[PDB]
């Protein structure tokens, strides 16, 4: 993998990867494990997001991509994805601000860039 780590979900500003993207870039992304949103028994969330018999508001409590301070989806993965936006990599579960207080637990997480950008001409 490019980057592997964890990525807390107690982490307001999220995990930065290191990884430097450029538009045109492609990624991939799998997303393993489990976290709590919530101190409740039922406040249980994979990356894709929380447990339905419990549910959120759109994007709540899922695992995101913050690229130059936009949000993208990835949940559980994204296979060969191409960037919009140049920006360093920034991984986030992405709960509510001001509610990361009560999270635990972390994902693992593995990033590959599969190619940088380069048109054909
Ligand atoms: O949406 C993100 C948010 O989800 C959870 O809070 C929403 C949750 O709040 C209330 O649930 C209880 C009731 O006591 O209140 C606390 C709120 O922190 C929960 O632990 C507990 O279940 C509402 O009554 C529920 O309907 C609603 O789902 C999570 O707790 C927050 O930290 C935040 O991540
Ligand atoms: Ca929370």
């Amino acid at each position: 993998s490019d980057w592997s780590g964890s990525v807390p979900a107690n982490a307001e500003n999220g995990k930065s990867t290191g990884l430097i993207l450029k538009q045109g870039d492609t990624i991939s992304v799998v997303a393993h494990g489990w976290v709590k949103y919530g101190r409740d028994n039922v406040e249980w969330a994979a990356p894709d997001g929380p447990v339905p018999n419990n549910p959120q508001p759109s994007s709540i409590a899922t695992l995101v991509a913050k690229i130059a301070n936009k949000k993208f989806a990835i949940g559980n993965g994204v296979l060969h994805k191409t960037v919009p936006v140049d920006g360093e990599l920034i991984l986030l579960f992405n709960d509510v601000p001001g509610t990361f207080g009560d999270n635990s637990g972390e994902f693992q997480v593995e990033v590959i860039i599969e190619s940088r950008y380069s048109p054909l001409k």
